[PDB]
């Protein structure tokens, strides 16, 4: 199942912190967009014309708060720029800056944070 390749990808990110890998299958696969919830860590990768892959993971739901701030989604950023952390901690930031909407469109080479008034918070260059 096409699900399951994207799906560990993501599960090894998340503690490896491997972007090569990462980005150049995200380029080689999703070539449109994929929109990740926070809330439920189910992913909707909206391929180029192909079909919607849909992954299940951290089944909990219910990890974000709404608190929509731009400095924390920027402050998490430039962590990650400095010392990478890690790619959990990094979303566990994110999710307390009230982003339920991590939309990833390399179609455009956009990565959109939304909230779930579906309000653009922020947005960064997929690199």
């Amino acid at each position: 199942d096409q699900v399951v390749i994207f799906k560990q990808i993501f599960d090894k990110v998340r503690n490896d912190l491997n972007y090569q890998w990462f980005y150049s299958e995200l380029k080689r696969h999703n070539v449109s967009h994929y929109i990740y919830y926070l809330a439920t860590e189910n992913v909707h990768i909206v391929l180029k014309n192909d079909n919607t892959v849909l992954l299940k993971g951290l089944k909990n739901i219910v990890s974000v708060k709404f608190s929509k701030d731009r400095h924390l989604i920027e402050t998490t950023s430039n962590k990650l720029k400095s010392r990478e952390i890690t790619f959990q901690e990094y979303r566990r930031n994110l999710a307390k800056a009230g982003v339920f909407r991590w939309v990833t469109n390399i179609h455009e080479q956009k990565r959109y944070y939304y909230t779930f008034d579906n309000s653009l918070l922020f947005t960064e260059s997929i690199q």
